[PDB]
């Protein structure tokens, strides 16, 4: 694997958005790691809808917070509408899906990335972009503005958010907050620490779509 990933350089991220008020962090991560390996396979670069997993995923609890791995789960047995025909509202609504008409695309499975792993988080990156969580409730976290963010932090980890690429010193996180947080939306956390819980709980919990 190299020593520098940005999904960005090969086409395969879509613009920054924002949540909003919704606890939707999660649907927003899982369609983030969705539009990546859609694009990797099928080299095309698509938006797909976080609205259509806030109503849709029962085992999430909607605008409340929820599971990457529950919403990257209904992709695998369903799929998902495109973000334009099922728009983001940042509310829970009902499942519309069966109203849209047929998924716009559908994926084979979902793999974890081994937990509290860097070098198995690298290597995931280095495949596609990848669901991660992390905590943000910390002001430090909340305030940052760009640089290579080092904390304060703990491991309460309370946010998902997408690892697309990495270098030496960082992985590279799109964020759900808009493009006036961070780096144009991004951050840069510092790795290789030894924190085997990452900086901020960044190694907790992550999970990838399988396309074949």
């Amino acid at each position: 694997i190299p020593e520098y990933v940005d999904w960005r350089q090969k086409g395969a991220v879509t613009p920054v958005k924002n949540q909003g008020s919704c606890g939707s962090c999660w649907a927003f991560s899982a369609v983030v790691t969705i539009e990546g390996i859609i694009k990797i396979r099928t080299g095309n670069l698509n938006e797909y809808s976080e609205q259509e997993l806030l109503d849709c995923d029962r085992r999430s609890y909607g605008c409340n917070g929820g599971y990457p791995w529950s919403a990257l789960q209904l992709v695998a047995q369903y799929g998902i509408h495109y973000r334009n025909t099922y728009p983001y509202e940042g509310v829970q609504r009902y499942c519309r899906s069966r109203e849209k008409g047929p998924y716009a695309a559908k994926t084979d499975g979902v793999r974890q990335v081994q937990p509290y792993n860097e070098g198995a988080l690298l290597y995931s990156i280095a495949n596609q972009p990848v669901s991660v969580v992390l905590e943000a409730a910390g002001k430090d976290f909340q305030l940052y503005r760009g640089g290579i963010f080092v904390g304060p932090c703990g491991n309460k980890v309370d946010h998902a958010v997408a690892a697309v690429g990495y270098g030496p010193n960082y992985i590279l996180i799109k964020n759900s907050w808009g493009t006036g947080w961070g780096e144009n939306g991004y951050i840069r956390i510092k790795r290789g620490t030894g924190n085997s819980y990452g900086v901020c709980g960044l190694y907790t919990s992550s999970f990838y779509p399988v396309k074949n």
